[PDB]
């Protein structure tokens, strides 16, 4: 997979399950247009989100469900939601993927490019 | 101030000095529509962005020009910017504070929430 | 003030109030000898931990109690504490400040250094 | 592996690769004793950390060897090292991951427990 998302819980310290994940390209008209979307899994990773053909450069939007998740466990949350903005494949693509680090009133984001 | 916003350098140990805010409201045909801006000072804040009678119920978009950021400092980015998306005053009024810390590959974001 | 210490809790979304902070100098021996402590106000610092005269060169680890935080607070805490360390002052006096975020299985820390 | 440690840069985006890993566990003597150690390799990892025999419930201690890697790159670093304390196994163990984020002037640090 070219591109890989994984997200993990704060406050029970495990991998977030049944979150929503929707991704985003920009088009030349400037506007945001559906890429891929998935649900995580137990691991906390939505699998299979695109294909190499189908991934090229450009500027890419990553939004997970922050709210939804947070609602259901009875805690109360800040965010609507969380989402990243890069631009992807300058010098071609890689492989990337893309961390979300979750508590109620923060999160934190990382992206890791390795050489496939 | 009740809304207010905090940046920081993780590579140079410093405020990020010098960078730009840009906060939009969302509308009723669901689009963003402008609501402030500022720049930060060499305290890493932005001053009176807003003020109490302007700051009404609605969802709000905080976002942070970090490519502009490490451009003038010569390293690579990743990000194109920091995004922060919350409903605000819902239950009354109350003083919000956006803290950020950037990273070339990475950022976090927190928010503190005291009743005026 | 040169050395500073902001605490922040991202459950609640409110400075940590009320918390331990330790903070030990390295001696000759390689152990850890008592130099400051306090604990967190309403704004989640501890003030006036140390001061110019007494902050000289050497190794320094700075200790936050975390443990003791959420339990006050009825919540299942992962880690003992959550620590610092770092070598001061050694091209002349500088400010320091420590600011910590805080979830019951994680925590980030940065530090911002001005020259006084 | 009952305990794995994984660590990322997040300058240039990648896994932090020839980083030096060491793993204490408290003593009933109320001292530290080394547990475990290694060498991350290209995956950010250092593999074969520990057996499930060895891993028993009680207070550790992970050391990571930060300054010598920024060291290396030609970057100036903030921190001696990063170190995460925590209590293992209250309940029985299962399987334990620790991940570490680096900046030059920043860390943040999880842990994620899942269901063997």
């Amino acid at each position: 997979c070219p591109l890989m998302v994984k997200v993990l819980d704060a406050v029970r310290g495990s991998p977030a399950i049944n979150v929503a994940v929707h991704v985003f390209r920009k088009a030349a008209d400037d506007t945001w247009e559906p890429f891929a979307s998935g649900k995580t899994s137990e691991s906390g990773e939505p699998h299979g989100l695109t294909t190499e053909e189908e991934f090229v450069e450009g500027i890419y939007k990553v939004e997970i469900d922050t709210k939804s998740y947070w609602k259901a466990l009875g805690i109360s949350p800040f965010h609507e939601h969380a989402e990243v903005v890069f631009t992807a494949n300058d010098s071609g693509p890689r492989r990337y993927t893309i961390a979300a680090l979750l508590s109620p009133y923060s999160y934190s984001t990382t992206a890791v490019v390795t050489n496939p």
